[PDB]
Order: structure tokens, then sequence, then C-alpha cells
């Protein structure tokens, strides 16, 4: 057992924030607001449930959801930090959605690209990168999460690169693709990529060279970044280090003459 092993009674689960096990907002050692991901026995394999905690032990970054502790004895628990604003998907679709603008939305994208550039230096792949897996706290802080499929190197189709959805080639540039889809989520405020298309139709058109057009009120200089994320050859895609640098200097180097619109 590791040093992440805490007593099974040191947690006081309270409010459930969504379930599938479930997700609870509770207490740790008396005073720590935490988020407790739990394994509700569906007789699910705990080695397949602690695999999400195995990767979360080696990844520490200010833009990643910080694991707090693990309970590896049935029933299984996973304790992480509590994000006060919930998932980014619900945030873009919630009441704050209509008020978000391009300066704030690009900032959230630079935080995601910062945390996605961290694990790019650690030689890991996330494999389920999407706004439904990004979590928001106060001050518009976005930490990527849901490492239940992340693993060290050696489907939700609409977010996956073709070579990963087709040939299982989940690499550092297969998530760069999902980042470009994440940029369409942020620019449309939570809308589903490829409107009106089913998973099979997306797989057919993406393999035929089809790419999503420019979101309304989105600058072509940002949709160009999405196309670079959606390049067929995985090595043509930009690094997350370039992605984080691009989005941090966006309104000085790329769009210095940005004027706000009704939506962006
Ligand atoms: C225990 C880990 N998870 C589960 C989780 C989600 C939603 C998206 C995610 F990428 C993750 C992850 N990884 O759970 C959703 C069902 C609901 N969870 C929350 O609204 C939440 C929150 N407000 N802070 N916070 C912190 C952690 C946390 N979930 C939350």
């Amino acid at each position: 057992k590791d040093a992440w092993e805490i007593p099974r009674e040191s947690l006081r689960l309270e409010v459930k924030l969504g379930q599938g096990g479930e997700v609870w907002m509770g207490t740790w050692n008396g005073t720590t607001r935490v988020a407790i991901k739990t394994l509700k026995p569906g007789t699910m394999s705990p080695e397949a449930f602690l695999q999400e905690a195995q990767v979360m032990k080696k990844l520490r970054h200010e833009k990643l959801v910080q694991l707090y502790a693990v309970v590896s004895e049935e029933p299984i628990y996973i304790v992480t930090e509590y994000m006060s604003k919930g998932s980014l998907l619900d945030f873009l679709k919630g009441e704050m959605g209509k008020y978000l603008r391009l300066p704030q939305l690009v900032d959230m994208a630079a935080q995601i690209a910062s945390g996605m550039a961290y694990v790019e230096r650690m030689n890991y792949v996330h494999r389920d990168l999407r706004a439904a897996n990004i979590l928001v706290g106060e001050n518009l802080v976005c930490k990527v999460a849901d490492f239940g499929l992340a693993r060290l190197i050696e489907f939700p189709i609409k977010w996956t690169a073709p070579e990963a959805a087709l040939y299982g080639r989940f690499t550092i540039k297969s998530d760069v693709w999902s980042f470009g889809i994440l940029l369409t989520e942020l620019t449309t405020k939570g809308r589903v990529p490829y409107p009106g298309m089913v998973n099979r139709e997306v797989l057919d058109q993406v393999e035929r060279g089809y790419r999503m057009p420019c979101p309304p009120e989105c600058p072509e200089s940002l949709h160009d970044l999405m196309c670079q994320c959606w390049r067929k050859d995985p090595e043509e895609r930009p690094t997350f280090e370039y992605l984080q640098a691009f989005l941090e200097d966006y309104f000085t180097s790329t769009e210095p003459q940005y004027q706000p619109g009704e939506n962006l």
C-alpha cells in the first residue's frame, strides 16, 4: 500500500454531484473540502478502477485536478480536489455561458493547453480529452481531469483523431486533435461538434478530409489553430507547448485588433 492510503472512515460524504460509481462532495480529516469519486460495486474490477489513481499519482500540475488520497479496499474510493464551478461543459451550457467572451474562453483554452503540455513532457496520453472532462473552479480556472483512460506511452468518436478511433493510435498528437475539438466547444459555448452528424457520418467525412467550418464570430486565426490540430498526419499537428504559447499571447501577437461581438 502506498502513502495515498488513508482510513476508510476519514471521509464524510455529503452532496452527490452526478453519478454513473458516483461523485460526492465531502470532508477529509475534518476540514478539507474534497470530491470523492467512489466505486459502487457493479463488481467492477478495482484494478481497473485504481488504474485511474495509478496515473493520478505521477501527475502533479496546477492545471490538473489534484488527487488527494485513495482507498484501495472494497468499497474503493478516490479523493481529489473540489472544483467549485463543476464541469466545463455544464459551465459553457449554464447561465454563465451567455456571458463568456473570446478573451475569457481563450484563457480557459490556454490553461487546458498548459496542463496538456505538462503531461506532454511526462510522455503520457490522456485519451479522453473533452470539455466534459475539464473541471472549472473559482477565478475561471480550468484543470483537465478524467484520467480513467490515461496511460504512459510505449469511442467518443467526435473528439478522437481518426488513427486513434480507427487504428487505436492514441499518441500525444491524438489529444492535440481533441484539443482542436475542445476549441470548437469553447467557441460555440458547449455545443456538440459536427452538428447534425452521427458518429458513423463523422468517421466517414473526417476520413474524406472534411473539417468543421469556422464557428460564428470566431476569428479565422483561431479556426486555423483548430485545422492544425486536425491535420491528417499526426506529426503535422502542433505541440501543446506551442498550443499553450499560442493561446497565452493570442491578443497581442495573433489578434491585437480584437473587437468584441454579440457572442464572442
Ligand atoms: C472525483 C473526480 N471528479 C469526477 C469528474 C466529474 C466530471 C468531470 C470530470 F472530468 C471528473 C474527473 N476527474 O464528475 C462529475 C460527475 C461531477 N463532478 C463535479 O462536478 C466536480 C466538481 N464540482 N469538482 N470535482 C472534482 C473532481 C470530480 N468532479 C468534480
